[PDB]
DNA sequence: CAGTA
DNA sequence: ATACTG
């Protein structure tokens, strides 16, 4: 048992799991949190993104009062339009949109507008995000990165002093790209909470539809329908997908092509 | 697969 | 339930 206690202590750290914190226990004898800390620097084996967990670790575990995210809405909607321009736009989803007074992270979707042209290949091929991402860090807000890839970003993201000067506690941060025709199913996705979205996806298998952030595909029947994922290449679903596609313009309409009643964000913590 | 949205 | 990065 010494071990078990060890792991449920170790796993709180963000980017440990079972398997890692058994990994400490085992060949480091680490059996606390606090002796992980102290000790980081002269383990080879963590990654880099166990060590943005462990840097930060006190960080990590504070909240984000709703007035803070409010700031950091504000933030990176600025900060959109100056370095992307008209083209794109940023909603904060995630337990704020829920209007909960707390978070845990910044929950963001950025994608192109319903005016802005079509292009000819996936949004995530132009490295938008990557772009995105490299103007924050030169503004000293994205100070840390734990993965980063053409659709999703993870790091820590701090506002800059505000003027007696208020300094900020640094936060996590989540940025998704998305296509414009999936922004109605990936602001459900992402605004949750996880417990909603899992029985929204039930729903759909009831009905003979997959549902992800992406969009709401009707497969048919349960024959009919039968290796990353369902079928999507750089937040694209391939063609034999993509021509199963219910069109939707709003959350109700997936409410209502479900047969489940309306919810409020407010109201999706079952 | 491990770990996190 | 379904998905992305390492
Ligand atoms: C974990 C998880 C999350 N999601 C969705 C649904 C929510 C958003 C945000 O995730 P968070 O963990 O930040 O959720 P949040 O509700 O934003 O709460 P915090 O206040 O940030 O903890 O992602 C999911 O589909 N499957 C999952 O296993
Ligand atoms: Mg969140
Ligand atoms: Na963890």
């Amino acid at each position: 048992k010494p071990k078990l206690k060890a792991i449920q202590e170790l796993t709180q750290v963000h980017g440990f799991g079972p398997r890692a914190a058994a990994a400490l226990f085992d060949r480091e004898g680490i059996f606390t949190v606090d002796e992980l800390l102290q000790k980081a620097d002269s383990i080879p084996s963590l990654t880099d993104q166990q060590r943005v967990g462990i840097k930060y670790f006190y960080d990590i575990n504070e909240k984000i009062p709703m007035q803070e995210s409010v700031l950091h809405e504000n933030y990176l909607r600025e900060k959109c339009m100056e370095v992307l321009g008209k083209d794109f736009s940023i909603l904060i989803c995630g337990s704020y949109r829920r209007r909960h007074p707390f978070s845990g992270d910044v929950d963001a979707i950025l994608s192109r507008t319903l005016d802005a042209p079509p292009l000819s290949e996936p949004v995530a091929a132009t490295g938008v995000l990557g772009h995105f991402v490299e103007f924050l860090e030169s503004l000293k807000y994205l100070e840390a990165t734990m993965a980063q890839g053409p659709l999703k970003y993870m790091g820590m993201g701090r506002l800059p002093p505000r003027i007696n000067t208020k300094v900020y506690k640094a936060r996590r941060v989540d940025i998704r790209l998305i296509e414009t025709k999936s922004v109605p199913t990936a602001m459900l996705t992402f605004t949750g909470s996880k417990n909603f979205n899992v029985i929204m996806r039930q729903a759909a298998i009831s009905k003979g539809y997959l549902l992800n952030e992406y969009g709401l595909f009707k497969l048919g029947t349960p024959e009919e329908a039968r290796g990353k994922n369902a079928g999507e290449e750089l937040g694209v679903p391939k063609d034999e997908l993509e021509d199963k596609r219910v069109e939707v313009r709003s959350e109700q309409d997936v409410f209502d092509v479900l047969g489940m009643p309306y919810a409020k964000p407010e109201n999706r913590d079952p």
